[PDB]
């Protein structure tokens, strides 16, 4: 069972209120990171981990990881940072198939930044 | 072979000289990771990645990753992390049944701050 | 399939234009990581997950993570951060038998900086 993704943007702020789409590749060999709209989709239920290493030039940055929950017909930021140029983070997530995972920033208009997702364990049932 | 936990804080700077609390859960299915202390309990030996993104609103920070290991019954700094305001590391470490991990700050009184860790290896004896 | 390694310096900043001989070793018991040189020896192909945090002291700071292709017989630069004094990342890289992945920093001469592999996914063919 494999289902990975690791992207890049090699700019220093992309455009807010938008998912974050990654236009570099490092990894992505089972297609589940689309590069048009910046969204992961999940098609192999389990815990996944994400990572990230924003860097951001805009005043008052809001980072968020944002979670399409499928079933539950709804999206929601499962993770947020603010007020951090240089913004970090990784957190573990259960994903069903159907959801989306993305990456996404807030700011106010005026260096490779990264989003990479893996599936440590899938679903046994 | 499953142990994972993923956890958050939501808050500047925590308690120091202490074990970081981290109440905001993200992932704890096996249940290993104590709310009440902060500290994962290993229960399946192997290799162990941790990683982890604190904000600290404190001078002189000191972030340091913990190992209590149990068979030699005696604590040390796994890791160590020294004048940072906006700390982040990830590191690997072995672990055996009893062996504990958490995170501990230390700063002078004057935002999500994650800690992840998961099984990547179990031991085959 | 075992094939990781995570390894520290314990220094502020350490020599430029050439790869970071990272001292201190948190895991290495497949011994493919070399102390002597601080390049990491791909022996099992597959999908691998590198992360790193380093601290640097210098001007103009570029970090940058190199993988030389044996098989394209070609060193690169996969990944490259600039002007960070904190510089953290993490990306997934596929190797082959005989690639080599390490840190390296440029800057100008004027805490615990990792470095961390695993293979993720083994190739199965
Ligand atoms: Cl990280």
């Amino acid at each position: 069972y494999r289902s990975a993704f690791s992207v890049g943007l090699e700019t220093y702020v992309t455009i807010p209120n938008m998912p974050i789409r990654f236009t570099k590749i490092f990894y992505n060999q089972q297609n589940h990171y689309d590069g048009s709209t910046g969204k992961f989709h999940c098609n192999i239920p389990g815990l996944y981990y994400f990572a990230y290493h924003i860097t951001v030039y805009m005043k008052d940055v809001k980072v968020s990881l944002f979670k399409k929950d499928k079933a539950m017909l709804f999206t929601y930021a499962a993770y947020q940072e603010n007020n951090v140029d240089q913004a970090s983070g990784s957190v573990l997530l259960h994903l069903e198939v159907g959801d989306q995972v993305w990456l996404q920033v807030y700011g106010e208009g005026e260096n490779d930044s990264t989003f990479t997702g893996f599936l440590l364990y899938h679903d046994t049932n």
